[PDB]
């Protein structure tokens, strides 16, 4: 019954998040060359092992791919990355609204508020 | 220009957060007596010192009051706390909608989505 403590998000997952969001927001486009593990480690001040762990994760999620001799590239399957991103965001939307109606805010007023926020 | 790295939220502030939400949601009510630092440390399995930092901060935010020789108590001003908690969630709400619009989702769609999410029993 003791409270759950949230830990640091691992640094390698923070970098996955960053690259993924950059793809979703078109800072990084489909088939763009991504820097090397070295260049990323050097630019972000992150241990190369952590960057390599990031890049492995990103590849598993199909956000990036490697071409032998040519380096690491943003996937061509970039619409799929954007949709998964929106889903992360929609999950968050769902959760804030739930916590709002739980805080005593009625739905009809959440509708009004949202309409104001969007106007 | 290195990316910002987000650290662990200090445990004392996670406990500050936990208690304000209980207040916000009427789990703890106005003027309810709070356990001692030692009893909270045993409930939440935290260092007593950490719980002491949490209590000290909850008090700075006027969420709880330590009245000498008697105890530590939830504020009488809980409607204030409920209102700021809502504001926090409302800030989170425009943040997520902002970010959905920037991930290319049209606002008219977000509007429909919110209705769908809200249509649930
Ligand atoms: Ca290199």
């Amino acid at each position: 019954q003791a409270m759950a403590i949230t830990q640091k998000r691992p640094v390698y997952l923070q970098l996955v998040d960053r690259i993924k969001n950059e793809v979703a927001t078109d800072v990084l486009s489909a088939n763009d060359q991504l820097p090397s593990v070295r260049e990323t480690a050097l630019q972000e001040k992150i241990n190369p092992n952590t960057v390599a762990k990031a890049y492995k994760e990103l590849e598993a999620q199909k956000v990036i791919r490697t071409i032998p001799g040519k380096g690491t590239f943003i996937t061509g399957n970039t619409a799929s990355v954007k949709n998964s991103n929106q889903n992360r965001l929609l999950a968050d939307l769902s959760q804030v609204i739930a916590e709002l109606i739980k805080s005593g805010v009625k739905g009809e007023r959440i509708k009004k508020i949202v309409n104001d926020i969007l106007g």
